[PDB]
């Protein structure tokens, strides 16, 4: 195994996956490393055990449909797994805790948003719908994008938006289009 977090890069107490070589802090892990269970899985196994068992789950999706999902269990695993790729990029720490808004020329947004939320909302079962869990993520850069207007800071949510994009493309396995 790793000597190494999969998500932040970094050393301590570190829980080893039994059916891959990825390790993981306790809650960089989403969801948070199961007390017992020997063997364990990573989210990272039980993604890839969901497309080997139904191989036609790779085919292209339109994006519609998929927001439509009921959030079932292989659904909440999927919002999981999307939502520890953005965590697994650096630049995901300026989004991940509670924002402020103060700043000459800009006024905050009516409905802030940030990742530990999207965690606890997962966590709690809050979403009925893969559609909420999307809006959500997609709130969050939006909101940066509006605040930090023509300060180069706003790039930085057009990076993890890409990060964000790209991983809810492949995951759900979204239509390839030109
Ligand atoms: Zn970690
Ligand atoms: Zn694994
Ligand atoms: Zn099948």
């Amino acid at each position: 195994n790793s000597n190494i977090c999969e998500v932040c890069n970094k050393w301590g107490r570190l829980f080893c996956c039994d059916t891959c070589p990825r390790s993981f802090h306790e809650h960089c892990h989403i969801p948070s490393v199961e007390a017992n269970k020997n063997p364990w899985s990573c989210i990272f196994c039980r993604i890839k055990t969901i497309q080997e068992r139904c191989p036609e789950s790779q085919s292209g999706h339109q994006e519609s449909e998929v927001l439509m999902r009921q959030m079932l269990p292989e659904e909440q695993l999927k919002c999981e797994f999307l939502l520890l790729k953005v965590y697994c990029d650096s630049k995901s720490c300026f989004f991940a805790s509670e924002p402020y808004y103060n700043r000459e020329g800009s006024q905050g947004p009516q409905k802030p948003m940030w990742l530990n939320k999207v965690k606890t909302s997962l966590n709690e079962q809050m979403y009925t719908r893969v559609e909420g869990f999307v809006q959500d993520m997609r709130l969050i850069f939006h909101n940066h994008k509006e605040f930090y207007r023509e300060d180069k800071f706003t790039r930085l949510g057009i990076q993890v938006q890409d990060i964000f994009e790209k991983n809810f493309r492949n995951i759900f396995a979204i239509q390839e289009t030109s």
